[PDB]
DNA sequence: ATATATATATATATATATAT
DNA sequence: ATATATATATATATATATAT
C-alpha cells in the first residue's frame, strides 16, 4: 500500500540546454582567463548538466594542479560567475575538472529522483534519493551501510530540504514493518509537520528532558536486539531476517529466547545537533556515542542534521565513528574540513549542493539536492496518516 | 496615527560630490594602486550618502587578494578613516573598493519612513533601520526574523538604533496590532516611554520585576499557542482570520483580536546579571514559539561578551545587527564573519539576514530625542494607556 | 572580573608588567610600553582609541599641606550608621 | 616564480586550580 | 573525592611575507 509517485510535483524545469557554440566560446574563455595567470590549459570536454559545466581541463606539461585551486575565486571574478568549483582530483580520467555554475539554474525536483531505475530496484529498506550527480545521473544511497550521517552546512543552505528528502526517500520504500523512524527536534520548524505517519515511535520530540529518554531506550533496544540475535545464530539484523523469512517459509515461527516476525530498521533523526548539546549536554553525549559506535549490526541508524559541527558540540569520538559526511554550504576551508576533512565545501553553491563523501573514499561526490516543498510532505504525510495509525510507544518515554 | 508630518524634515543638501572631484578621486585611486605593485583602472562609480563605492577593473593577473591586503595602505595612503574591499559583486569583473567620504549626511528617519517600502510593508512590526550603501532604504519585518541581536561597543548609535526602531514599529501599529512591554536597566534609554497605549506594563525598570514580565510573556505565548489549536489555525494572522471575518458574517466565535507583543529588551547584559539563570534560560523558551503568537524580543546589549550572549540565547535568533565594535572577538559572538569592527561608526552597521550569511552594509538612522519626545507626546494624545495587574 | 569591566567605560592603566595585563584592563595592549612613573594611557568614556596622559606629579609634603588647609576650615562629619 | 619563515585556527593530551 | 575550566605543548592545515 507504498504511496503513488504521483504525489509529488513533476518534472518541469527540464526546458534548460545550452547550444554548442556557447560551450566553444565559454571554453576558450576559460583557457585566455587561466593562461592570463600564468597557467595555461586546454579544455579537453565540456561535459554538461543542470547546475554546473564540468569543463574538463588539461593542464600544460608542468603546471601544479594547486595553482589552479588556488586562484578558484580569481578565475570565478574573471568570469562574471558567483565561484567555480575545482575538482582536482577526476576518477579515471587524468584530467582537472573546473565546474562553472550556469546562467539559468535547472532546478532539482524530487520525482525525477525517485523516477529512476537506482530507486526501483533498490532492495534496502532504507534508501536515500540524494539527487542528482553534476549530470543528470542519480546518485541514491544506503543508510543501511553507511551507516550514519553528519548534515552541515551554514544558514540558507538547504539542511532542512535535504533531511526532508532523506526522510521522503525512507517513507515511499519501506513499511512500518522494515523502517521505523525515532525524531528529536530542537528548534521544530520542519520536522514536526512530519507527525501522524505509521513510522514514528514518539511525538516530535520537543521535550529535551524527553529526547534523553528516548535515547536511552534505543540504547536499551539496541541491547535487548543484540542479545535477541546472538540467542540465534546470526551476525547482524540482514542474516537475522534472512533467518525469519526462511522460518516463514516452511511456516515455522521461531522461538524467543513463542514467536518472531521481521524486525524493523530503526533511523534516528536529530536536527540541530547545536541547540541539542546547549540542553542536554553530557547527559546525552554517551547516548550518542554508544548508539554510534555499536549500532550497525542491529539496524540503529542516526542522522545527525547541524550546523558547522566542531568538537566543542559534536565530540570527536562520536565523529570518529560516523564516516559518512555530507555538506551543503561551509563558510571558508576550516568550517569544510570540520564536516568533510577536506576542502571545497566553500566553492559550492546554496539552494542545496551538497558534497556527499561516500563511507571510506577521499573523493565527495558533488550531488544536487532534490527540493522538496512543505506542500510535497504535507501531501506524502496526510495520505500515511490514511494508510495507518500512529503507532507509539510511550515505554519509550 | 501619527502622520509623517511630525518628523524633522529632511534638510536639503545640493550634495557632497561633483563628477570632477569624482573624476579626481578615481584618478587618485588608480595611481596610489599604481604606486602600489597593482595595476588598476576604475570603469563605475557609485556614490552614496556615506561610504562611496568604486567598482575597480584589475589588470590581467591582479589576484583579489593583494588589494585586500592593500586596503590598509590605501587607507593611509588616501588620508581616510579605512576602505573595505568588496572583492566579489555579483554579476561583473570588477572588484569594488569601498573609499568614505568627507562630508558625511545624515540618515534622517522622515527620509527612511517616507520611502514607498515601509508605507506599502505588509505587516505590523517592520523595522525601517536606515538606507544602504546605494541609498535605498532597508526595511525588514520583525515577524520574519523573528528576533533581534542588537550589539555593538558603547557610542556606535545603539541607543538611536533601537529607537528608531521602536519608533518604526510605533508609526504604523495601533494597539490592536502591536504591543510592547520595555525593559530598559541602566535607568538610561526608553525611560522617556511612559504613556504610550502600546505599552502593557509601567516600563520595567526594576530589574528583580523583569522576571515577572517574562513568565508573564512566557504564559502568554504557551496560551495563545493552545488557542491556536483550539481552531486548528497556526499563526497570530490565522487565529485573526476568525476574527475579522466574524465581522464579515458576524460569527459570535468566542473564548474556546489578539494583538503581536513586542517585548522590547534592551542591555539585557544587566537583566542577566541582576537576575541570573532565571533570565539566561527564559528568552530561549520565549523565542521557540513566539514566532507563531505575536511575541518578538528586540534584545539589545552594549557590551557582547561571551557570558552576555550565550549560545542558549545566540542560537534561538539567527537575525544580528551589529555596529561599531570593539574588535573581532566581540565581531565573532554578535556576528560570525571578520570586519564588524572596522565600521565607521555614528550609526554603521551590518545587518544579517534570517536566512543568508553575508551580512548587508546598512547605515543606520538617526532620530532626535526631541522627535522622539514630539511623538511619544503624539501618542499618549492619540489615545491612553492601559496597563496590566499581574505584570507586576 | 567581568563584573567590574561590566559597567566601568573609564579606565586607567600605568604601566602594567606584561600583555595579558594590558588585556585584561583596555582589552587594548598597549599599556605595557609606558615609561613607567606616572605614565598612563587614559582609555575615555566611551570608547575609541586610548589616549596616552603623562600623569602629573604630587609629593606625600604637599598632600598633607592641603589636607591642614581643610582640616583648618571644618572638621570630621562621620555619620554613625555607615559603618 | 618558487622554496622557506612567521603568524593563526582546530583538535588532542596533560597539569593545575576551582567548584559540587 | 569527583567533574569542569584554563593554560600549554604539539601536531596538522592555511595564508602572507621574505630569500634565491
Ligand atoms: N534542492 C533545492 N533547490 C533549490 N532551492 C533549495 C533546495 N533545497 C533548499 N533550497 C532553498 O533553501 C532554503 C532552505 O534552507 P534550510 O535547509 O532551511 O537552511 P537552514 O536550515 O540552514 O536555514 C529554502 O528557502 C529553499 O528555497
Ligand atoms: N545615524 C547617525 N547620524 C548622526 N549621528 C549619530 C548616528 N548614530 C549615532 N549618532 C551619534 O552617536 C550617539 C549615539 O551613541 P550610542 O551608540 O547610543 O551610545 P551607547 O552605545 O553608549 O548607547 C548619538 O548621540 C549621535 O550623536
Ligand atoms: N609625574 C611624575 N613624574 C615622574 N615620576 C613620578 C610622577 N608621578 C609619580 N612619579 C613616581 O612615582 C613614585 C611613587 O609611586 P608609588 O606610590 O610607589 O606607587 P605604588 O604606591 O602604586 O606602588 C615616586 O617615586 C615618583 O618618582
Ligand atoms: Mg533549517
Amino acid at each position: 500500500t507504498l504511496p503513488p509517485l504521483s504525489l509529488l510535483d513533476p518534472a518541469e524545469v527540464k526546458q534548460k540546454s545550452y547550444s554548442p557554440e556557447s560551450l566553444e566560446a565559454m571554453s576558450r574563455l576559460l583557457e585566455i582567463k587561466l593562461k592570463e595567470f600564468g597557467v595555461e590549459v586546454s579544455v579537453d570536454s565540456v561535459h554538461p548538466g543542470p547546475v554546473i559545466t564540468r569543463f574538463e581541463i588539461q593542464p600544460a606539461a608542468g603546471v601544479k594542479v594547486s595553482r589552479i585551486s588556488n586562484l578558484a575565486k580569481d578565475l570565478a571574478r574573471s568570469l562574471a560567475v558567483i565561484s567555480v568549483r575545482v575538482v582536482e582530483v577526476i576518477p579515471g580520467k587524468t584530467t582537472v575538472g573546473i565546474e562553472i555554475p550556469n546562467e539559468d539554474r535547472q532546478m532539482v525536483r524530487f520525482s525525477e529522483v525517485l523516477s529512476s531505475p537506482e530507486y526501483d530496484e533498490h532492495k534496502s529498506t532504507v534508501p536515500l534519493a540524494l539527487g542528482h550527480d553534476i549530470g543528470g545521473r542519480p546518485i541514491i544511497t544506503d543508510l543501511a551501510k553507511m551507516p550514519h550521517l553528519l548534515v552541515a552546512g551554514t544558514t540558507g543552505s538547504g539542511k532542512s530540504v535535504g533531511v526532508n528528502a532523506m526522510l521522503l526517500s525512507i517513507l515511499f520504500k519501506s513499511t512500518p514493518s522494515e523502517a521505523r523512524l525515532i525524531m528529536i527536534d530542537p528548534k521544530m520548524l520542519e520536522l514536526s509537520i512530519y507527525e501522524g505517519i505509521p513510522h514514528l515511535l514518539c511525538p516530535v520530540v520537543t521535550d529535551m528532558k524527553e529526547a534523553a529518554n528516548a535515547l536511552r531506550w534505543s540504547v536499551a533496544e539496541m541491547e535487548r536486539r543484540y542479545r535477541l540475535m546472538a540467542a540465534m545464530g546470526v551476525r547482524n539484523l540482514a542474516g537475522f531476517n534472512r533467518k525469519v523469512k526462511d522460518a516463514e517459509e516452511a511456516g515455522t515461527p521461531l522461538t524467543d529466547p513463542p514467536q518472531l516476525s521481521t524486525l524493523p530498521t530503526i533511523v534516528v533523526v536529530v536536527d540541530e545537533f547545536a541547540d541539542m548539546m546547549m540542553i542536554v549536554g553530557k547527559k546525552v553525549e554517551e547516548l550518542i556515542a554508544r548508539i554510534a559506535q555499536k549500532a550497525r549490526a542491529a539496524g540503529i541508524h542516526l542522522i545527525l542534521a547541524t550546523q558547522r559541527p566542531s568538537v566543542d558540540v559534536i565530540t570527536g569520538l562520536i565523529k570518529a565513528n560516523i564516516p559518512t559526511r555530507i555538506a551543503f554550504q561551509v563558510s571558508s576551508k576550516i568550517d569544510s574540513r570540520t564536516i568533510l576533512d577536506q576542502g571545497g565545501a566553500e566553492q559550492l553553491l546554496g539552494h542545496g549542493d551538497m558534497l556527499y563523501l561516500p563511507p571510506g573514499t577521499g573523493l565527495p561526490i558533488r550531488v544536487h539536492g532534490a527540493f522538496v516543498s512543505d506542500d510535497e510532505v504535507h501531501r506524502v504525510v496526510e495520505a500515511w496518516k490514511l494508510r495507518g495509525a500512529p503507532d507509539y510507544i510511550e515505554d519509550i518515554l
